């Protein structure tokens, strides 16, 4: 599901610039911490595509280690432990952390 690559402040530093497990965030943080109660239908934007979007502006390298640093923003830490495995196959269906750093 993922692998082992640790390394100094980088592709992280480059990630809050170009917030791109931000917005694929909300999507996994609007039942994190949202009033479920709805009078009507429903109502939930979708934002996989501003994910999947910076997710390339950034290097194919800060693309697996970089997520871990993602989940550890101003805005990632308990709510995180579900966005976690949720943003686990998100990156990787669009080839983000697929299968990159290995053992």
């Amino acid at each position: 599901p993922y692998g082992r690559g640790r390394t100094e402040s980088g592709c992280y530093q480059q990630m809050e610039e170009a917030e791109m497990l931000n917005h694929c965030g909300m999507y996994l943080m609007k039942n994190l911490g949202e009033r479920s109660q709805v009078s009507p239908r429903m109502r939930e934007e979708d934002h996989k595509q501003l994910c999947c979007m910076q997710l390339k502006n950034l290097d194919e390298k800060c693309m697996c280690p970089a997520i871990m640093m993602m989940l550890n923003e101003p805005m990632w830490i308990r709510m995180r432990d579900q966005v976690m495995s949720m943003a686990h196959n998100l990156p990787i269906e669009c080839n983000l952390m697929s299968q990159p750093c290995q053992m």
